[PDB]
Formats: C-alpha cells, sequence, structure tokens
C-alpha cells in the first residue's frame, strides 16, 4: 500500500484525503506574525525539568528519527506557561529541509529556519499518550528554531548515530542523553492550541514555540539530510523537506510570553 508522506504524490495537499482533519480549525504549523501575537500576563513561568530524563532508543519511522524516553514516571516534564498540570516528555524528532533556506513547521514573520526540534510530552491526566491524543489538551510540544552557524555540542551525539539508523525502521540504543544540551539560553515563547503535524493530525496539542533559535553547524545539518526514507535495500530517498506548511490559523490567538 501507499502511505502518507513528504513526496509530491503523497505529501501535505494529499494527507486531507485519508486525514480529513487536515482542513480543521487548529491545524499546525501556522506563521506566527509576532507583530499580532499579544503578550499575555496571565502566562505562568515555563518549568522545563528534564535532570532525570531517561532516553532509550533511536528510531528511523521512515518520516523522522525520534529519540525515545521513558515515560512511565514523571523523570522529565514541561509545566507552567500556559499549561494546566504537568506534562511529561515521550519523544523528539526534528523537521528539517534539502537546503538551510527552508525546514522549519512553523515560520516567524514568514521567515523558516534550517530546521525545528519537537520535543512532545502527554498530559499526566489522561494515563497514557494515547488516551492523551482524544483529548483537546492532551499534548504539549516545545518547538525550537535551527539556524545554521556554529556547532550545538549537545547535538552532536545525536549526529553520530545517525549512520546506525539510515532506513525506515532502524532503531539503536540511545542512553544517558541529556535533552537539556538542545535548548537555547531563554525560555522566551509564543503559544497557541494546535495539532500534530503529520497524520493523524488530531487536535490535541498546545503548542510553545521558543523565540530564540538554537545554532547548528552546516556539517551536523548535513548529516540529518543523509538519512532515507526508504527502507534498507529500497531505492535511496534521501529524508529531506519533511515539514508541513503554515496553516489557516483561523480563529486563533498568539500569545507571547515576553
Ligand atoms: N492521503 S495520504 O494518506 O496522504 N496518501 C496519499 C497517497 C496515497 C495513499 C494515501
Ligand atoms: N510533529 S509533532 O506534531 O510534534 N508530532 C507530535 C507527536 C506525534 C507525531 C507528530
Ligand atoms: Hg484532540
Ligand atoms: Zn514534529
Amino acid at each position: 500500500s501507499h502511505h502518507w508522506g513528504y513526496g509530491k504524490h503523497n505529501g501535505p495537499e494529499h494527507w486531507h484525503k485519508d486525514f480529513p482533519i487536515a482542513k480543521g480549525e487548529r491545524q499546525s504549523p501556522v506563521d506566527i506574525d509576532t507583530h499580532t501575537a499579544k503578550y499575555d500576563p496571565s502566562l505562568k513561568p515555563l518549568s522545563v525539568s528534564y535532570d532525570q530524563a531517561t532516553s532509550l532508543r533511536i528510531l528511523n519511522n521512515g518520516h523522522a528519527f525520534n529519540v525515545e524516553f521513558d515515560d512511565s514516571q514523571d523523570k522529565a516534564v514541561l509545566k507552567g506557561g500556559p499549561l494546566d498540570g504537568t506534562y511529561r516528555l515521550i519523544q523528539f524528532h526534528f523537521h528539517w529541509g534539502s537546503l538551510d533556506g527552508q525546514g522549519s513547521e512553523h515560520t516567524v514573520d514568514k521567515k523558516k529556519y534550517a530546521a525545528e526540534l519537537h520535543l512532545v510530552h502527554w498530559n499526566t491526566k489522561y494515563g497514557d499518550f494515547g488516551k492523551a491524543v482524544q483529548q483537546p489538551d492532551g499534548l504539549a510540544v516545545l518547538g525550537i528554531f535551527l539556524k545554521v552557524g556554529s556547532a550545538k555540542p549537545g547535538l552532536q551525539k545525536v549526529v553520530d548515530v545517525l549512520d546506525s539508523i539510515k532506513t525506515k525502521g532502524k532503531s539503536a540504543d540511545f542512553t544517558n542523553f541529556d535533552p537539556r544540551g538542545l535548548l537555547p539560553e531563554s525560555l522566551d515563547y509564543w503559544t497557541y492550541p494546535g495539532s500534530l503535524t503529520t497524520p493523524p493530525l488530531l487536535e490535541c496539542v498546545t503548542w510553545i514555540v521558543l523565540k530564540e533559535p538554537i545554532s547548528v553547524s552546516s556539517e551536523q545539518v548535513l548529516k540529518f539530510r543523509k538519512l532515507n526514507f526508504n527502507g534498507e535495500g529500497e531505492p535511496e530517498e534521501l529524508m529531506v523537506d519533511n515539514w508541513r506548511p503554515a496553516q489557516p490559523l483561523k480563529n486563533r490567538q498568539i500569545k507571547a510570553s515576553f
């Protein structure tokens, strides 16, 4: 069978035929118009508590790679900001381009970054991820832009395992990785209600998008671009341009923490 992806024949313009929510009222990503976003003094301080994070594995899922965490206890959590309660880190992944001038999902005044990091968390009041994605406040995704410049030292362990997970369905052990090494200095952010940016495109996400990008080197992003969408032994389809473009804002407001 065919499957959704990022090519001409199965990319974002096709997703609505199997995932009609693709044309919904709270789809992600969106363009962040900085002049229209409003400071919200009701936002509480944002709390990223990752000191006890336990990474387990890295997986090439045929769309991106996921760095997976042990979420059987509150070992790595996001709280505060726009969030009510506690959200547990389950995985992170990236979206990136074929060229440095595109790759992000969110845009900032229509600016595209080279890539975007998504740290995915689920609301512990719903007990598991699968139940959380049946809820309008089930997930919180912390989004971080990547620009090309100086290397991000904390990213290099991710870059160096990618050769071992080149093709779809390959995984590798990935213990003792500290995701705090992927953050910028500032936690200043924009927030809005949205969706998963991949099928099934479920409208369950509180998005928290940091204003400050991280810098990664050209060499680091070049290694992202050597991954494959295809499986082993299949003709090579480089894993590039695995981003969804901006969707209509509709009846939403983006709030700023700053
Ligand atoms: N609607 S979809 O899931 O993106 N896909 C399009 C290509 C054929 C298989 C279904
Ligand atoms: N790209 S995303 O919206 O962060 N992600 C959340 C977890 C499920 C797959 C989609
Ligand atoms: Hg939902
Ligand atoms: Zn994502």
